[PDB]
């Protein structure tokens, strides 16, 4: 969705959240908030799945002309490569969900420091504070390579 704020907060019915004065970091009101956010954000991921699934099933069915053949080979490789991708999505929100029933929600995994809020809206999936996060991508060329 077309929005200068995440088509996130735009598949979820939310408005970027209103922060209180002297609200404490993660309250009830702000996890049942990003609750419903990757809630939301699950559930229409399951939604795009299932009709990437059903498509393919389709495309299974109704064979295409002679040329278009090689054409529908490549897309259907990417509906496959995306639909994956989606399901590791979805399968990372639940855990987030689980991170919420579980009132541990909001802070990096690394070091205890709490995660942005703004940061969070943009990627409620989100372990690593942003320093933490980098580091470990940095590692990983280097230990990997
Ligand atoms: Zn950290």
């Amino acid at each position: 969705r077309k929005t200068s704020s995440l088509s996130i907060l735009a598949i979820a019915g939310v408005e970027p959240y209103q922060e209180k004065p002297g609200e404490e970091y993660m309250n009830e009101a702000q996890l049942a908030h990003f609750r419903r956010i990757l809630e939301a954000w699950r559930n229409q991921l399951r939604d795009e799945v299932d009709r990437t699934v059903t498509h393919m099933q389709d495309e299974a069915a109704n064979f295409p002309d002679p040329v278009d053949r090689a054409a529908q080979e490549e897309e259907f490789s990417l509906e496959l490569r995306n639909r994956d991708r989606e399901r590791k999505l979805i399968k990372k929100i639940e855990k987030t969900l689980k991170k919420v029933e579980d009132e541990d929600f909001g802070y990096c995994e690394s070091c205890g420091v709490e995660i942005g809020i703004r940061r969070l809206e943009a990627r409620p999936t989100a372990d690593l504070c942003i320093d933490c996060k980098t580091l470990a991508e940095i590692r990983e060329k280097q230990m990997a390579g």
